[PDB]
């Protein structure tokens, strides 16, 4: 029977049938209630004012397995219509995820949906698997989260993997405020919803942050119109491109940490020596938040800017990078190598939780 490919993106769900071309279901990772006891992702939001809302799977990492559990359940039964006792389900998860937490994950598909088989495979792996490579460095940048993870052989190396709490939805925020401090007003929730329309439409990445600044304190070449729902025209000029700057300088919103192109030098850099001119020659782009335009010139500037002259630096940025891990994901289980890696009913009333270890 047909697979289910299910990625519990910490904004996202993408899920579908493993084998197709595209997740057939795309939908918030949001749980809401006070008609009936909860709502789950597109109206759990509809009613963001009767309910109250959940983030779950926030910052990559599964914490709520109530919500979580509700997230899982209108998967199933109310976007793809299946029974998820009819069909071997492939989870997904954030790097770096703790082992109770995917033991956890495996004993609600088992004792709760009575999954036939299942299996929780790395998010940035699969898309590294997408790509058609087993070696390379993966930038994930979602929603909640961003990762660069190194895959050497087709596995992550696990002490060489950076987690930046920075991505999309911090973006989104960080739109509406300088947005606001221009002399518009972006506040509410659903104006929230309006901007990020903006964000994924004007915005692209600066090839150098100073220079697009100048051109904008002294032209408005670089400024773009933006028709309202309520036929109001806005303009945005710097804001374009000032919005995914924050990836490269988290700083602008506080966060002292480094940017994506720092971190994924130092990725490589815990890496093995012998393995590091792969990975600077494989970055693979992968998430929502790469898919700002010139995002690829950038990193392709500052990474070398940061590695020897010597260093071939090759990024690769797939047009379908938004779906990536779920892709992965698809032909992972269609894999015939792969079968004997699913975790059936047998093989966990048997071992328990305690088999995730030898196969995940
Ligand atoms: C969708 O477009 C395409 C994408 C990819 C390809 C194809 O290109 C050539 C690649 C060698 C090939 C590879 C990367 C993929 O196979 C289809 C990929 C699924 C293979 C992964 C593996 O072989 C791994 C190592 C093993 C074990 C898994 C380890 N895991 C999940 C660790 O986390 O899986 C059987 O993928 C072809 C078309
Ligand atoms: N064209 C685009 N440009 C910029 N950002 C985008 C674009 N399309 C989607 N996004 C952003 O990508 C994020 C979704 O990332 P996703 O791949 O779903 O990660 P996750 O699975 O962790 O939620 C959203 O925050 C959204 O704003
Ligand atoms: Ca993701």
């Amino acid at each position: 029977t047909t697979a289910l490919v299910c990625d519990n993106g910490s904004g996202l769900v993408k899920a579908g049938f493993a084998g197709d071309d595209a997740p057939r279901a795309v939908f918030p990772s949001i749980v809401g209630r006070p008609q009936k006891d909860s709502y789950v992702g597109d109206e759990a939001q509809s009613k963001r004012g009767i309910l109250t809302l959940k983030y779950p799977i926030e910052h990559g990492i599964i914490t709520n397995w109530d919500d979580m559990e509700k997230i899982w359940h209108h998967t199933f039964y109310n976007e793809l219509r299946v029974a998820p006792e009819e069909h071997p389900t492939l989870l997904t998860e954030a790097p770096l995820n703790p082992k109770a937490n995917r033991e956890k994950m495996t004993q609600i598909m088992f004792e709760t949906f009575n999954v036939p088989a299942m299996y929780v495979a790395i998010q940035a792996v699969l898309s590294l698997y997408a790509s058609g490579r087993t070696t390379g460095i993966v930038l994930d940048s979602g929603d909640g989260v961003t990762h660069n993870v190194p895959i050497y052989e087709g596995y992550a190396l696990p002490h060489a993997i950076m987690r930046l709490d920075l991505a999309g939805r911090d973006l989104t925020d960080y739109l509406m405020k300088i947005l606001t401090e221009r002399g518009y007003s972006f506040v509410t929730t659903a104006e929230r919803e309006i901007v990020r329309d903006i964000k994924e439409k004007l915005c692209y990445v600066a090839l150098d942050f100073e220079n697009e600044m100048a051109t904008a304190a002294s032209s408005s070449s670089l400024e773009k119109s933006y028709e309202l729902p309520d036929g109001q025209v806005i303009t945005i000029g710097n804001e374009r491109f000032r919005c995914p700057e924050t990836l490269f300088q988290p700083s602008f919103i506080g966060m002292e940490s480094a940017g994506i192109h720092e971190t994924t030098y130092n990725s490589i850099m815990k890496c093995d020596i012998d393995i590091r001119k792969d990975l600077y020659a494989n970055n693979v782009m992968s998430g929502g938040t790469t898919m700002y335009p010139g995002i690829a010139d950038r990193m392709q500037k500052e990474i070398t800017a940061l590695a020897p002259s010597t260093m071939k630096i090759k990024i690769i940025a797939p047009p379908e990078r938004k779906y990536s891990v779920w892709i992965g994901g698809s032909i992972l289980a269609s894999l015939s190598t792969f079968q004997q890696m699913w975790i059936t009913k047998q093989e966990y009333d048997e071992a328990g939780p305690s088999i995730v270890h030898r196969k995940c």
